[PDB]
């Protein structure tokens, strides 16, 4: 008897769908976030898509079309600090209530990129942190 | 191929890329100021940065530390109109090396949107 994926188990293409396009409404807005992000999200949110819904156990949609996701070398140019890390992780979790995400399912999801935003960071602390 | 390293050409394409920008930069008004006189170690640590970015060995934090790109450029005066040439030097460069197609604007669009991170001061 197959367990679901966490793919299914979160909803399928239609909270994926959701979760991605609330989540870039909020990092639209977000002080922290906005400025280093294309202008237009619609590409980066279709990628996001494709990237969380192979993340989570769906299709392979993102390595079938961008090959390996490599994700701290394609966040390298960018300025991914500690701070914004967490602005990060605060949209999601937003995202995440907004869309009815709950139970192990959301802790499951949450800790996976929690680790994999981390990972990300790639610039040193403001003063105050340590 | 599975990485951006790979489809470019790997490592010898980011070689004659590489010394190829250098020697556009050299010659651009706009840029050679800012840049070393000498900019054999700058073109080294490109290569790396460029290889690592694209998918290649991680040849650039494991020499270099975590890359925090935009804090590394804050010493120097780069303005839009700076931007914009450092752009067209890799256009250039890329032509010469013969990167075109889909590799070609999936490298550039990247590198225009981290070039315009990269400002930090008006024109
Ligand atoms: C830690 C804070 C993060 C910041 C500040 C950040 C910022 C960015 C930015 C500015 C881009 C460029 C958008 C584009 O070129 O389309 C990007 C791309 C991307 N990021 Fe994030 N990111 C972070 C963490 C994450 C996390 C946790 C994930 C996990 C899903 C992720 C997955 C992606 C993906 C799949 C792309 C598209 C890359 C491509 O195929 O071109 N990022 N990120
Ligand atoms: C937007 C216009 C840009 C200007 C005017 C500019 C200018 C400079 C200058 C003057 C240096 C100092 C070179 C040295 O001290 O050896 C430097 C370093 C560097 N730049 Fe740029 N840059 C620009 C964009 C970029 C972009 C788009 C990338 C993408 C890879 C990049 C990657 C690097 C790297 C990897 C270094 C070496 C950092 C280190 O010392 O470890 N730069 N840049
Ligand atoms: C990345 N969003
Ligand atoms: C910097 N080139």
């Amino acid at each position: 008897k197959q367990p679901m994926t966490p793919f299914e188990a979160i909803g399928g293409e239609q909270c994926i769908e959701i979760l991605v396009d609330t989540f870039y409404s909020y990092v639209s807005k977000h002080p922290d976030l906005s400025p280093i992000f294309p202008d237009d999200l619609t590409e980066t949110a279709r990628k996001q898509k494709q990237f969380l819904t192979q993340y989570l156990g769906g299709p392979n949609l993102y390595t079938e079309e961008h090959g390996h996701p490599m994700l701290r070398a394609r966040h390298l140019p960018f300025e991914i600090t500690p701070k914004r890390a967490e602005a990060w992780l605060s949209c999601m979790e937003q995202a995440m209530d907004d869309t009815g995400v709950h139970g192990h399912i959301r802790e499951f999801v949450f800790e996976r990129l929690a680790l994999t935003a981390q990972h990300m960071v790639n610039t040193p602390n403001e003063t105050g942190e340590i």
